[PDB]
């Protein structure tokens, strides 16, 4: 008891058998037979495709990669920004067990190389902005067979499209409605090899299996944790496709049969008129283009009377910036939740309607989730704060060729250990604590740590900083800090300390002093460990 675990209802919907691949062919095949259902729109150029377009080039590229040698063994990347194109090979791999790595047409040339050094892919396909990037990281990786261009009819520069590919490896009479998806186990087959940012140190490979695709189809029908499947339902989507969030969600639109209407280049105003005249639903957001939406005034010159929904998936919002986003659009409230790479996506949902001011959402059907003590790892109880921990089936199988990452993230009895503080109220709803609003309180006054990050980011040799409070006793806390300083440059800590005073009030002081290190330590989510620097400038000194 362990009336402390707080546990996910029943999903409306139960877990359906087969694997994603073949949960994704059975529904766009009944929307493929079905002439003019939508299935993706490009809000930039304005074409449409339908699921039965969407289906037959899915299938055949799911054929034609069968054919060519592609199987369970094997992982393909996909390089690309959002498009019409971006998921025909994606669903191609899932219909036959080969594993998907995501990547954008704009990462670096190290990015690139770094995350199919992980990969490590036989076949790349890439848009035709991208090639060059993936020709010289081919040069690098030579299990990089095969290129592919993913936004053309015919051969690009030599290369094959995904239409002549296909053309060059189906069999004679192929069918794409007689097709069939291979079978296999989804909870050791990969479906997704997703990226990481993540906390510190270089993005690894997070390796989910076709099991939590197959969750979270269940949580895209949910009428609470997800979309109710109404006809003519229209998502505008802002994310990106090779994070966990718009990855997800889209192919949770598409097992509902969901028109998906792409945004790759953020603009005002075909925004607004996108949501106005494809009548959205609901729309996707990255949290800073909540802010952006805090500060637009040009929301009332449209009709969004159809909207019902903006969402931040697993991204939490602060309250101020959310109610404000709410008020724009004359939403009663936004949909927010806490997810990480390592859980697929979002965990904790904002609930439809059961929406409380500044919570994150609660536990989501099939998963359970808890609180522990910092010290202990003992479960705490409600309104009680500390390390938010969540066990359920779409936790990662874990990162690719590194199980010394994994199980320090993973206990033996599967919980998942986010590194980010919380509690829940008697409701069972979650609060995510942000680490920009826990002040520094020195003799009575109090300072955000952003503010003298802030003061810090700004100095020619600083290059990044985090900002925590000293335990003094004296004292309170001593505002002190982390500094990595410019590669090249040299610094003192009373140069920067003779900095900091020169532009704050002397109670917003550093007079914890610095500590100068080669990294801020970092959450999986990318926010700054306050924790972890703490513990840093206590160890020295």
């Amino acid at each position: 008891d362990a009336k402390n675990i707080k546990k996910g209802p029943a999903p409306f919907y139960p877990l359906e058998d087969g694997t994603a691949g073949e949960q994704l062919h059975k529904a766009m095949k009944r929307y493929a037979l079905v002439p003019g259902t939508i299935a993706f729109t490009d809000a930039h150029i304005e074409v449409n495709i339908t699921y039965a377009e969407y289906f037959e080039m899915s299938v055949r590229l799911a054929e034609a990669m069968k054919r060519y040698g592609l199987n369970t063994n094997h992982r393909i990347v996909v390089c690309s920004e959002n498009s019409l194109q971006f998921f025909m090979p994606v669903l191609g791999a899932l219909f036959i067990g080969v594993a998907v790595a995501p990547a954008n047409d704009i990462y670096n040339e190290r990015e690139l190389l770094n995350s199919m050094n992980i990969s490590q892919p036989t076949v790349v396909f890439v848009s035709k902005k991208g090639l060059q990037k993936i020709l010289n990281v081919q040069k690098k990786l030579p299990i990089i067979q095969k290129i592919i261009i993913m936004d053309s009819k015919t051969d690009y520069q030599g290369f094959q499209s995904m239409y002549t590919f296909v053309t060059s490896h189906l069999p004679p009479g192929f069918n794409e409605y007689d097709f069939v998806p291979e079978s296999f186990d989804r909870d050791k087959t990969i479906a997704l090899i997703m990226n990481s940012s993540g906390s510190t140190g270089l993005p690894k490979g997070v390796a989910l299996p076709h099991r939590t695709a197959c969750v979270r189809f269940s949580h895209a029908r949910d009428p609470i944790f997800g979309n109710q499947i109404i006809p003519d339902t229209a998502i505008l989507s802002v994310v990106p496709f090779h994070h966990g969030f718009g990855m997800f969600t889209t192919l949770g639109y598409l097992i509902c049969g969901f028109r998906v209407v792409l945004m790759y280049r953020f603009e005002e105003e075909l925004f607004l008129r996108s949501l106005q005249d494809y009548k959205i639903q609901s729309a996707l957001l990255v949290p800073t283009l909540f802010s952006f939406f805090a500060k637009s005034t040009l929301i009332d010159k449209y009709d969004l009377s159809n909207l019902h929904e903006i969402a931040s998936g697993g991204a939490p919002l602060s309250k101020e910036v959310g109610e404000a986003v709410a008020k724009r659009f004359h939403l009663p409230g936004i949909r927010q939740g806490y997810g990480l790479t390592e859980t697929t996506s979002a965990i904790l949902i904002t609930p439809e309607g059961d929406d409380k001011p500044g919570a994150v959402g609660k536990v989501v059907p099939f998963f359970e989730a808890k609180v522990v003590d910092l010290d202990t790892g003992k479960t705490l109880g409600v309104n009680q704060r500390g390390e938010l921990c969540v066990r359920g089936p779409m936790i990662m199988s874990g990162y690719v060729n590194n199980p010394e990452a994994t199980n320090a993230l993973i206990d033996k009895d599967g919980w998942l250990h986010s590194g980010d503080i919380a509690y829940w109220d008697e409701d069972e709803h979650f609060f995510i604590v942000d680490r920009l609003k826990s002040l520094i309180k020195y003799k009575g006054y109090q300072v955000a740590p952003a503010e003298l990050e802030s003061i810090l980011l700004q100095h020619p040799n600083i290059f990044d900083a985090g900002v925590a409070g000293l335990p003094d006793d004296d004292a309170g806390e001593l505002p002190a800090a982390v500094v990595v300083l410019e590669h090249g440059k040299t610094m003192t800590e009373k140069e920067i300390v003779d900095y900091v005073a020169s532009q704050v009030t002397t109670a917003k002081k550093l007079r914890g002093g610095v500590v100068f290190v080669d990294e801020v330590p970092k959450g999986l989510t990318g926010k700054l460990d306050a924790r972890k620097i703490r513990e840093i400038l206590i160890k020295a000194k």
